[PDB]
């Protein structure tokens, strides 16, 4: 319901935009799919196989971009979704990339921690001839992280030298950009301001419930209280906590670090869990799991705005409902586009061979999120849709444009 | 499963069950987007793709197909297979299969040349003389050779080592339209040697009469075998006391298929496998003996020269009644020996003489013959789990010393 | 051509430049002639020669257009790419002189067969270019969209390259401001040479010759800077009002019509007049040789700006210099199209593109101090502008050399 | 002399499409670049080092490097593609090309030649290699000069001793270098004899000219029973209708400067040599040297072209008609290039071969040649010459055609 969602939204786009199907057949197959073989010695000596893959789906607005996920549960479909989902997201940010999507069929939970890095090397072995600076730049994604992305990047450097700019997500002290850890929930705050302000609103005063509480939640919740809104109830995997005149989030972010989770705050009162979507507030914000927003709860919300910060969080029944109350929907495509956005200027440090201050990077991010909800809206104007077709027919067209430009001989 | 042969083998082997699954999974599988401006100015999108199965002894090598059934299971049995048959020849390749999915009937010769062209400009990065040397296959032909030959030298300087098949002006070797019905031959003197016999007297009957059926028939014919009964798609012919493979060959060019032939008479093409001989040779399609017709067969050795003539059904009941079944895995493999031929001559920058040519692949297949008999001597297996066993025991060999990085 | 080499020769009188190290400045680096054979649309295989000559890379890549148009002159190509040397110097800017293309004629090509022409030019080519070895550009005959097919098709032989060429639509990595980019210079150039006679645009009336991307662009900023545009011409007409044509309007008619004819707002003048019009500064930019042995007489202007490429001739330099008139040349005062071209190249390089204001301020500053350096080697030298230009140049080329070495 | 009416003439008997002709004659690269040295006195000075690839359809291209003066662009081309028919019709993986630097070496010291050839071959040495274009001494170059190429390639690129034929047989050489194209021309002789049902033993030869090519045909042509019946060279002309002791004769001729003097030969006045009595004629020494005005006395029944152009179309009408067979310069002198293909395959390959193989594979390929020489004049009903010119034309057009021409 994520990969039919995906196809679903490209295809109303396409034909919003009324692209020929010999085009929109081209777009939609990718420019490259790549398995490997990944073997590796166990610690135990004994060998075990993986398989290691790259879905390359677009490079016509320069590399590709995208995770790489260590996850035992492989599906072709989905991963190919994926891959062609950073495409539109990428024309959307107006970042200079495509989209790819990558990883290994494992159980990084059944690997140690040696194992992991045997295997990060021999499958950046495997595919360093496939990716590269300006080929396709991998990421973080479920299963790994920043010291996955220095262990790969340590790798390819054997085969192409010292390579900063080959992967993102990297530890600050190997290139990584300040700003990266805030970037998402800083660009659903910057969002969020944008949708308000076209509504005549400002995030002051407005009541926010933030579902999830992790890097994006407690990033969004951190800088949208900072600027004036009262985020009146938050939930993670521990509980839900809420306080109808504002949580103090400065004592909610130290109590989270010493303890599990928001579970046991003392400036909030416990609530039930499953309520906390349909609570009484302005603004609703997702931050946790995707498909929370459906047809049994989207009748109940009160919020006239859904700032979707995770990836799918409502689903096209949901959708309909909700724009019949009068309920506007910020995408996630755009909505949590603060983090792929730094992690492009991560990459222009890297290939610039200089590291910019951190004012720098979240004003260049102000300006890019700003600039897409500009174009986002002309969209929608363009086209009579709403938001989530409005980016879109965006992205698409960004795509197809550059497409034709290139030409094909 | 199509998977039998290899997993029999590797337990006649001793071999560890995870480098089993290791020889299982391809080294890469790619597939790459193929767009070109059609005749008539539109875009046609097609997939192509290349498994590449692995490279232990050396660069994959492997047939392009171009045709619209694509089916991944099957590409992905046949790169295994050609790695297990690259051993048992002994020539220092591994296995691979690619091709696109397209149908080339329904596309002009000047299309057919530019999708060939962008399906070498998307792979050019992942084949070479010694990574990947591509050849023909059904719906592709030296002349598709030529174009991806040039279109990769854009890339990489000339390099005609890049793909075999190739015309002769271009690189191709000499006798490569002969190759596999003279290993047929060959691998035939061979394995009557064994049984104290030669080629000279026996009866043949040859299912087929195209590029490996009429080679084979001619060359045959030649060292003293009656040939009795020939077919093909037109019809089935017969003569007790050896039919005119010259006069055969000069009837089939003029009038499209043995049918007809003056100096045979024409017998039920369906019977054609059950006829008294001493040397069964199917040389047509695969499945032809099966367990239908297994019990009635008369010969005393079959010589595969199709791919999978004889299902295990009938292995099972030609074993018991004596017969001898030399495996296509080695019987057909003249052909990829003179194509390993081809690329060895354009990396000396030097072409050799057709007797060279005809005389190395003597070696190979005589050499080739010894190390599978030998196989089975060590096994106590039939020929066909020989050459399994031979092949799979070569490439472990090969993977082991190279290791996995400790 | 035998003036370009005239140009050089002086300054290398000036400077006290080594006899052979003069003849080494003259000889190209490379030239480099290339099959270029396609089938055409009907099937048939037509076969063009594709060329490039590389004149200079001491100072860093080389640069220079791409000319698709069947009159092919070796001398002349020669010529471009040895001026282009000197002009991406007195730019300062780190790239040296070329100038290549392809004897066909566009025109009688369908759209198909060009970007089947580009791309097998490129796999001709692609091993002798690059983003540190020469950056082709757009030039009579080709554009944006050729740009384009170099930029795929190269990109397939080297991985995504943007800045191998430079003249990109904006949605490519083209730059911001290189549409404004010759005129904001031929304006930049003026406000800098007028204050050097101790006056501002400000007031002074002008004469412009074409109303292209020069002419229109320089019209257009002139007046928003309080220039009188008393007379402009282009290829359907000449017009003329002596308190200054409405530029924002005429750009309103000149888009919707084929030329300035008929525009309210101004009456119309004989076109073959405009040149030799009452004004204080002159600026052609249109086509070459407008000035010659026999107008320079009467030109009322004491300022010409040099925006077309070799308006004057050598025998009106002599001319107006004895007359007093100060020419502009246009190896200086039309260089910002190609420092705005370097620009585009150091974005695609950095990965990341500038805002217009970006672009247009650093435009300024590299014109300034060019201005500045030209004027010093005028009073080293005790030379007119042009020889100062050129001087500048040549000696930056040399001193380059110089310190690289030979062996 | 550089007579390219052979080519249009075999385009015109293969009936090839008049597109594909015009591609065919196209050079596929012409390149110019800049040498300039520091000299032995510290100046510097500038040279023009060039190379014409004419066609690669069949392999990479092969060819001299001249150092010479007199550079002609018109002669350059020609001779490149020349080199293209010649490999073709030897059936050597090659094509044609040829370049040289302008210089004088008679006015250049030995170092100042070295720094020169090494500064040339880093300005191409991008532009040539192994599988690419393979150089050859030429007019003004020698073993000397391959081996410094060799030495500054190799820099770049690891040791590629076949980066150039000619090489000294200490770094790579084929043995048999030296005799190959004398020992061709006796290969050719007996190839074409035997056609006519004839053999060398006991024919009669006149030999003009004793250099490289002349002297090995001689000591060869004796060997296998021919007499020698007259020689000369730049010293005179020497006969003895008992043929000549061509071992004391080349003892002699170490000895002193030519051939004149010799004991156990007369001399002849040296106009006469070319219509002396005898059975085949072989012309070694100069071009143009049988013309209107001795071709009607010819007493020879074959003529054996080893210098290269020794009959004029003039002639060649003359003789024919007389009923004289002449082996053409491209197939007879073709065993030279033939070993320098030889000496590429021994360096490929890493290993070089004894001279008793050199030898046998150079008679079968130019009794392969001559086999399919004579098959095309049958085909096309067609003189010796045309029909070395239709072979090779065709093998280039059929690779070309093969190979395509999409993008
Ligand atoms: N981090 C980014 O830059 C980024 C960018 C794009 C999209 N996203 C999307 O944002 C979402 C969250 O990302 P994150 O990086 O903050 O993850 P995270 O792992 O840092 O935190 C997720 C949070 O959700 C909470 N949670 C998990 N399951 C829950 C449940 N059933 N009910 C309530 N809370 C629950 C966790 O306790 C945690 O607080 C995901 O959908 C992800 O795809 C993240
Ligand atoms: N040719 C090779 O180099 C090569 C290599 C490996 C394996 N093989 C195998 O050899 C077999 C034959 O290949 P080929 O190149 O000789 O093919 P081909 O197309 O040149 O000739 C096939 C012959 O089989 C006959 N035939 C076709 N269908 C028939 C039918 N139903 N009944 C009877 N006769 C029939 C045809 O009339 C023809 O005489 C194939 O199975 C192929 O996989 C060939
Ligand atoms: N455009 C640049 O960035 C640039 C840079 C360097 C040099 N130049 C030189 O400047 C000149 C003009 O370039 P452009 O880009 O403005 O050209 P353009 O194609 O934009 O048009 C120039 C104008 O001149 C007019 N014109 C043409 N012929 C005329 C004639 N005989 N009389 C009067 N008007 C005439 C045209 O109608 C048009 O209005 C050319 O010589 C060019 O090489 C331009
Ligand atoms: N050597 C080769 O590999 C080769 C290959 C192709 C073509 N050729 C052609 O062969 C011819 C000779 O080649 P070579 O290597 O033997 O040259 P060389 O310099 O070794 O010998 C030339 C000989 O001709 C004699 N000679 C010069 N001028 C003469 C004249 N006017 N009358 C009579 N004799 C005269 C000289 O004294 C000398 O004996 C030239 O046309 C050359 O282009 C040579
Ligand atoms: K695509
Ligand atoms: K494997
Ligand atoms: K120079
Ligand atoms: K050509």
């Amino acid at each position: 319901n994520a990969l039919a969602a995906t196809n679903r939204n490209f295809k109303l786009a396409a034909r919003l935009l009324g692209l020929d199907s010999k085009l929109e057949k081209s777009l939609l197959i990718p420019f490259r799919e790549i398995k490997v073989e990944c073997t590796i010695p166990k610690d135990d000596g004994t060998l075990a196989s993986f398989v290691g893959f790259r879905v390359q789906h677009d490079n016509a607005r320069g590399p590709m971009k995208g995770g790489i996920r260590y996850h035992p549960e492989v599906d072709p479909d989905e991963v190919n979704a994926l891959a062609q989902l950073m495409t539109w997201k990428t024309a959307v940010a107006k970042i200079p990339y495509g989209g790819a999507k990558g990883g290994i069929g494992c159980d990084p939970s059944k690997l140690s921690i040696s194992e992991l890095e045997r295997l990060t090397r021999v499958f950046t072995q495997k595919i360093h001839d496939l990716i590269g600076i300006h080929t396709d730049v991998p990421a973080p994604d479920m299963g790994t992280g920043p010291q996955t992305m220095a262990w790969i990047l340590d790798e390819y450097s054997k085969f192409h030298g010292y390579s900063p700019a080959v992967v993102t997500g990297k530890p600050i002290d190997l290139g990584g950009s300040l700003g990266r850890d805030a970037a998402t929930g800083r660009g659903v705050m910057f969002g969020t301001e944008a949708l308000l302000n076209e509504h005549g609103k400002t995030i002051s005063g407005q009541r926010f419930v933030i579902q999830g509480f992790g890097n994006v939640g407690s990033w969004a919740a951190k800088l949208i209280s900072e600027k004036g809104g009262k985020i009146v109830a938050v939930s993670d995997i521990t509980g839900a906590i809420k306080n109808k005149d504002g949580i103090d989030i400065p004592a909610l972010l130290k109590h989270t670090k010493e303890h599990r989770g928001v579970k046991g705050f003392d400036g909030a009162d416990p609530i039930d869990p499953n309520s906390i979507l349909v609570e009484d507030c302005d603004i609703l914000v997702p931050a946790a799991l995707g498909g929370v927003i459906n047809r049994e709860n989207a009748n109940e919300i009160k919020a006239k705005f859904i700032i979707e910060a995770a990836n799918h969080p409502t689903d096209p029944d949901a959708d309909e409902i909700l724009s019949k109350k009068g309920v506007v929907i910020l995408p996630d495509i755009y909505a949590n586009s603060g983090g792929v956005t730094v992690s492009y200027f991560e990459w222009v440090q890297n290939i610039q061979g200089f590291m910019w201050e951190e004012e720098k990077v979240n004003d260049e991010l102000k300006t890019y999120m700003t600039r897409s909800f500009k174009d986002l809206k002309e969209m929608c104007k363009t086209h009579s849709c709403d938001l989530r077709m409005g980016a879109f027919t965006l992205g698409v067209n960004r795509v197809a444009q550059a497409t034709i430009l290139r030409g094909w001989g």
